[PDB]
């Protein structure tokens, strides 16, 4: 049996010193990654090194041995790691939660306020502050019991239990733990809440109809550059090439800047607005709906453009009666729909609801922010359950078997290995694994 937990310990050991070292790797070595937010994925990756290589492998033969055959100094370092490394890793959580808040309620939406050696200073103190937090209490002996088998273990050199005091156990949780998770939840709740507030028109167009900077074809075959930007119907490329020089403005070859594709498309999103106001068919339903029903309505227009949408005679009428599910039947019944599938599913959504729910993490951005999200809600559930543990040990010490502490402990120590496969959401970061992988 004995043998069986080996192999998982030993795995397990293997999985965060593998899957971390990449990580650090991968930011230290491409230019594309190095980031203020990826730099504090760097601050996790080392608590979680460290974690690997020196927490649990210790931990492991804990267990294994029954005693602790590796004497006083280190049993006392040991602990004081073991406490820095969760210590670092929530308020790290915290901080990047605190950062992509003051980033996204900036006009710099998706961008962090904090330059790079500003990053440095915040991930040094965070360390520093928990480094003497954490090692203070441990070496300084605050953190002692005074009962028999506490002073018992203390004294055995074989013996390496954390038994603690309480005021030193709720102190410590609370502002170790406790604090910087709610902090996080709570912020981190609110960056959502506005993703999804300030999703607008230009991000709407953007995911529906991708960025492209080369010439290609639209479903219908037409030659099409950007976001969406219609050059010509002609099946000539070099009229397509005639048009975009034109557009633009200089000698290009059939290739573009995003600082050229972005000013087409607001020129196009304006055009489509002018379209609305001007056609006579279209003002009055405009006017009735709110924002984000407008938004809808655009999109459209972008599409089709204004001939075709005003087509749409009943689905309009409706619309503007505020008669949000029959309109949205009727769209259903379109060539519109037919043609292209899901753009449409999606565009009628908005007006059926009036909520950007369609595009609920679609923009490239958002999925960015949903990773995140990820790395926080699993710290979340491999800590929680131990550190209210370790506070209901406290008000009642007569409740909870050695056997579930240990094991709720171990789940935290586990989720030092889930950042990493969680970061293969990221197409940056997937490609990054790969080229040092040698794949
Ligand atoms: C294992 C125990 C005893 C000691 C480990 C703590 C120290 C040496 C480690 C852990 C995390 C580390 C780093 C985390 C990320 C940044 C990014 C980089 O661009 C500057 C260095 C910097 C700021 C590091 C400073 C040193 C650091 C704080
Ligand atoms: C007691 C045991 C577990 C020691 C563990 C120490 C390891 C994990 C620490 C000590 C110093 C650390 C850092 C030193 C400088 C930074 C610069 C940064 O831009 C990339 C990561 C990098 C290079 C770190 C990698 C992890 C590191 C090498
Ligand atoms: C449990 C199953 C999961 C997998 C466990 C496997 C075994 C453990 C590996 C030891 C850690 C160090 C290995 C990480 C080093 C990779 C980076 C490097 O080799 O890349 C070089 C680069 O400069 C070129 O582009
Ligand atoms: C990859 C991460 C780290 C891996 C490192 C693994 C090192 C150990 C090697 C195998 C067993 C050694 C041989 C066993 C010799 C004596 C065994 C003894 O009888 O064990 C008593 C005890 O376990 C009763 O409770
Ligand atoms: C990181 C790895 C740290 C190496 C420390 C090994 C354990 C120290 C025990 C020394 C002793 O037995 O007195
Ligand atoms: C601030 C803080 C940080 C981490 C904590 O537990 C980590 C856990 O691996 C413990 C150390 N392992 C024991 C079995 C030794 C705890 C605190 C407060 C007390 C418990």
């Amino acid at each position: 049996w004995v043998v069986g937990m080996g192999i998982v310990m030993s795995l397990i050991v293997l999985a965060i010193v593998f899957g971390n070292v990449l990580v650090i790797t991968a930011i230290a070595k491409f230019e594309r990654l190095q980031t203020v937010t990826n730099y504090f994925i760097t601050s996790l990756a080392c608590a979680d090194l460290v974690m690997g290589l020196a927490v649990v492998p210790f931990g492991a033969a804990h267990i294994l041995m029954k005693m602790w055959t590796f004497g006083n100094f280190w049993c006392e370092f040991w602990t004081s790691i073991d406490v820095l490394c969760v210590t670092a890793s929530i308020w790290t959580l915290c901080v990047i939660a605190v950062d992509r808040y003051f980033a996204i309620t900036s006009p710099f939406k998706y961008q962090s306020l904090l330059t790079k050696n500003k990053a440095r200073v915040i991930i040094l103190m965070v360390w520093i502050v928990s480094g003497l937090t954490s090692f203070l209490p441990i070496q300084m002996h605050w953190y002692r019991a005074t009962h028999q088998e506490a002073i018992n273990c203390y004294a055995e050199e074989t013996c390496c239990d954390f038994f603690t005091n309480q005021a030193y156990a709720i102190a410590s949780s609370i502002v170790s733990f406790y604090v910087p998770l709610v902090i996080m939840v709570f912020v981190y709740s609110r960056v959502f809440q506005e993703a999804k507030r300030q999703l607008n028109i230009f991000e709407m167009l953007r995911i529906d109809e991708g960025l492209r900077l080369k010439i290609y074809k639209d479903t219908e075959g037409y030659y099409t550059i950007g976001i969406g930007h219609l050059l010509t119907k002609s099946p000539s490329l070099n009229a397509a090439k005639s048009e975009l020089d034109k557009a633009i403005g200089r000698n290009t070859n059939g290739v573009i800047t995003k600082d050229e594709a972005e000013k087409l498309f607001n020129q196009d999103v304006d055009a489509a607005v002018r379209g609305i106001l001007r056609n006579a068919k279209l003002k009055p339903v405009y006017d009735s709906l709110d924002a984000v029903r407008r938004a809808a309505l655009i999109n459209m227009v972008f599409q089709m453009g204004e001939t075709g949408v005003a087509g749409f005679t009943n689905s309009l009428r409706m619309l503007q009666q505020k008669r949000w599910d029959e309109a949205a039947v009727n769209l259903a019944k379109s060539r519109w729909y037919n043609q292209t599938p899901n753009r449409a599913k999606r565009v009628i959504t908005t007006f059926r609801t009036g909520t950007w729910d369609a595009y609920k993490f679609c923009l490239k951005e958002h999925k960015a922010l949903k990773t995140l999200g990820i790395i926080m809600g699993t710290f979340t559930l491999c800590w929680l359950p131990f550190f209210i543990v370790n506070i209901v040990h406290v008000i009642q010490d007569n409740l909870i078997r050695k056997e579930v502490y240990i094991l709720l402990n171990w789940i935290g120590y586990v989720n030092s290995g889930f950042n990493p496969l969680i970061y293969c959401r990221s197409p940056d970061f997937r490609i990054a694994f790969q080229e040092l992988l040698c794949l």
